[PDB]
């Protein structure tokens, strides 16, 4: 496949053009035309960077590229090792954030629904769909349940969340910042990645259990759903790595 | 002492005047004029609220309140309930962000500081201090320092830091945009209160040791210090609440 | 470093030629000659040889490596996976088993002692170091303790334990097998890694606190010590990596 | 019945002299001639020993008895209180081992079979079934089942076994180590009762769900059976204690 | 010793004569006058009498004895049986109920607490102390806690109790009537020996720790513990007989 | 159908106005005077209220409702919770407690029996039917078929009952101090709910064989079986409801 056509098939799939976001989504830097051998991850870190070398990848494909608004274009430090990695080399990085938050089957909010055992039902806002645990259980089951599931034990707070937890909204990595629109939309439990200061109060002050399980834990599903897709749907060969990240 | 006059006598002390902010200095919400009772604590919550009341505090102070940049002005949910507690039982409300922040004797960068055993030497940007602990220890023994003397576990990376931590820079509350620019001026290590996805990876990449040692744990300093101050320099009755939040 | 260079070094720090053994102890698979970034670990698992590939590393040194005696020599499914993760990138691979778990300063034994805050005071046979707790305490306090240092609920068997343990035998790994002679010798509890069917009997008609602390838990002690000595005492860059095994 | 006939009896039904064992399978330890009422149990431990004195019972019949190969001959400490017991009683001791576990009626891997609803098909090696449950269920469903059946909850290890399990093979007691028998013949899970440091990469690096279900659990079910077959076919008194023991 | 004089003895020490009882307190049989051995057990069951005549004692003293207030009179059935064994064998049968359940020291409500390791610290009504345990823990370990010492597993009901066990209130036998009363004076357990279909709705529905560990298993204490008192204030030789009962 | 009716055709249909009860029998709480849905269980406990709130019921019938005789007619904890949840939801409470034990076809006494699979031949009391398996067998036999008939592992004591039994007495709930009055009429063994320590005792010296299968375990049959007998007799959309407790 062309990196070209490759960037168009995506875009298509996850109707990325019709989404304004904080980067560039599809092809950040070009590397060689033919893509044959992907390697996708969470993130364009250094070290996804190194296995894509290591493994002899054409392309690279990540949630979390780089040239982020208001970051400065200069190239030094982290930013000057990574893109000489990519450029060196020869290999196509893309990144594709929003969309792929987004998308109804492959995105990390649908994705993290299906592995909790939430059944979607509507959405609260663009990024925060709501539903509801095919099976309810208390606060405390439920936060053992998310860790058994990504592996990673999250942050808690539920001094005056219900009794038992049925009604759920959701949004992966960095979205603390929705949960008053969930509280005021009525839920029992709200999860994401990260978590700040007034995260917690809005929980307490709101009734309702929160959970912060994770940016890098939520933020699989996603990538490695397109992965999969790429795998079914072309004959590219996709690899997806996991590199922990306890954020 | 007058509400107005509390308010001129800290801004002054705090060089508040002089400091862009993201929300207002000073008095935010107006209540009765004679103040002599004061409730103090990190952040102006439903709980330190309703601390001031059975206490039969005049005013409260914090270093967090009301009315941030591009918040929505309308009044529900938690600011009704907020702003109810404070003008029904008329309560001056006082905040103080930055400047309580930055202050080299009674901020919270300043405290912090003295609390971990950094001898402060210079800035590195606005709101990040640089320094050299009086005992280098490992990126081992300062977590557990750091956990000792905050009382909270903080999450720490060290996978490629130096063997021993000297120099290290700092900014208490959610600073961890701010950790590239300490990596630039070259520390062995950098604290802050909260933790973004993309820090981890300045952490390993940059080779330094990250601490998150918790917003409201590294905010308990400067507005603990202000209440000191105020107690041995007026005859008003300040009394420091800390009410715990894990965030 | 020259593999077999390393190879002398441990193995004269650790006495390993003067001890027989159930499996070879030293380079149990050549790599490439020189060596300068090693990744350790209780086991040569996928798992570690996986981060070994991904770390780059030029060696693995384990407590627990391959060709124990009695097993098939032919190389199928999960040894075709093990060595060829190893031969195919030319990573040395190397193990010390009883030699790690003996040595009075760094070995299991030793390491497991200072951890649980037991005063190493003799032996009563070979693998089994008896001493005293710095701070006498009850069998179900010494149960949470235990479980607090080590991150693992251990099996705790105490129905006919003495009121305070003061006096301790213990042996890490599978070493269940070493509790009569732990009772016979005189000793209020016995702390092991694995547990038996005849472990059991062995606690209760003796009258012994009996402890199955977890293989895995208490052997990593060793390893990680062994890698310290190295990075102290070499130019060798050596990383420690514990992959969480429940047993 | 004459002692010896028993012996003879139960000997010639579990086809015991065929089979070549770790301990003496029969009549280990001499009594009254003249046998009536038996007790039975896992293990001939002190604790079922002092039950069948004050039942009054002329014999103890066990899965686990004495004198297991390489087992120190001399009398002392356990060995001299069990068989001061024993002798002075003038009580018969019988111990079946592997041929209790064997037999496909009576035997412990049968009797396990039925308990957890498991069809037996074929044998993969002499003590390791191999069967399909007759109602296919998800390792975790599995865990609980087993839990729910045997009254202890075992330890599941399934980060990499098949969505459904149906096909099964298992070895009651300390079978661990046919783990790798099992994966090559192909299953979706094995289950015994111990489980060792080594076994738990077995299960992850050959994809199967693994169950340590306690040694004692897992075998009760033969001795149990045997005792009830004697009930049904002698007028001997013969019952069965259960006596807990969670290894 | 005169069996009056025995009597009048226990009688003064247990602080007898001030306490209503269920049935007569002190000599309820009276047999020889002059009493030298005397064998002891919670109920005067003919099992018990039986080891009377066996040993040759002169008199027999247990918890539970006989004419319960409502009780037919007419001797036929066990009670022939039980009160010919002792008359024709001119045996003493002294009883104490509640007097050797309340006593402090040697009571059965003081003996479960030092078996249990809880420091009594008041009395919550008549016949129910309260106390802490010296080591608090969650309820699960508390129950395995009272199984070893008791010798017996208890049934648990712990759904919705604290997460951690320390204030407790207890009473031995069939005092699962008093859980409503610990409820109401604020507790994290409530332990007794039988239990009743509503004692877990209770347990449930106050959110406390429910155990009923064994109507015997809880009263061997206060029997065996007078028996020590006499053996050690007399020249009476007095065995203590426990002779095992499910309930 | 209108409240009050209700009341009466179950009162005619188990002639409760002729028994004297414990509490009383029929409306105990007044709802809204029509009802249509109704919630059964065994008791009326907050579990089984919580659930008629959900689904909507206009009445709960149980076989233990409240205000026994003897208990307190305040109103606080547990009664408060109750009593709010069914009044103010406008829930009618029905309670029938003998009349629902002694029922010849619709009674928990008579219920067991069918389940059981004894034939019912007349009556040693009241209360105490008596039967006989339709085929009998050995005590151990009938643990295991109670057992599998009433989903709950009973408490048996046989150790002097007969070899086989086949006349049978019973009483469901708390109904063990019938077990001598089984014993004088004459019965292989006595079948109730609960223990207590004096059954035991009962049961060996009697020689019959005793099972305490569970007070909550035995009277699900009659509030089943009179809600069967509302849906076939009324166009009452009834629902039984089986709320698991242990006792
Ligand atoms: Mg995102
Ligand atoms: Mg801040
Ligand atoms: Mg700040
Ligand atoms: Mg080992
Ligand atoms: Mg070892
Ligand atoms: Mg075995
Ligand atoms: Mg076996
Ligand atoms: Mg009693
Ligand atoms: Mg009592
Ligand atoms: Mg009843
Ligand atoms: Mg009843």
């Amino acid at each position: 496949m062309k990196n070209t056509e490759l960037e168009q098939l995506i875009n298509e799939k996850l109707n990325s053009a019709a989404i304004s976001d904080y980067a560039p989504n599809g092809l950040q830097v070009e590397g060689k035309e033919t893509v044959q051998k992907i390697v996708t991850g969470v993130t364009a870190s250094q070290a996804l960077l190194d296995e894509a070398v290591r493994l002899g990848a054409d392309a690279v494909i990540v949630h979390h590229g780089y040239f982020w608004k208001g970051e400065s274009p200069v190239i030094r430090g982290m930013k000057r090792n990574r893109l000489k990695t990519l450029l060196a080399n020869d290999i196509n990085l893309y990144g594709w954030h929003l969309p792929l938050d987004a998308h109804p089957e492959l995105g990390n909010n649908a994705q993290l629904a299906a592995l909790l055992g939430i059944t979607v039902m509507g959405e609260i806002e663009p990024l925060v769909p709501w539903g509801e645990l095919t099976m309810p259980v208390p606060g405390l089951e439920l936060a053992s349940w998310i860790e058994a599931r990504l592996g990673r034990k999250p942050l808690w707070c539920g001094d005056t969340g219900p009794e038992v937890v049925q009604r759920v909204a959701w949004c992966t990595g960095g979205g603390q910042s929705f949960i008053d629109s969930a509280a005021r939309f009525g839920v029992d439990a709200f999860i994401t990645g990260e978590v700040s200061e007034q995260t917690i109060h809005s929980a307490r002050e709101q009734g309702l259990h929160f959970y912060a399980a994770g940016h890098h834990a939520t933020e699989r599903g996603g990538i490695r759903a397109l992965s999969e897709w790429l795998n079914e749907n072309t004959d590219l060969d996709v690899t997806f790595i996991d590199i922990p990240n306890p954020a």
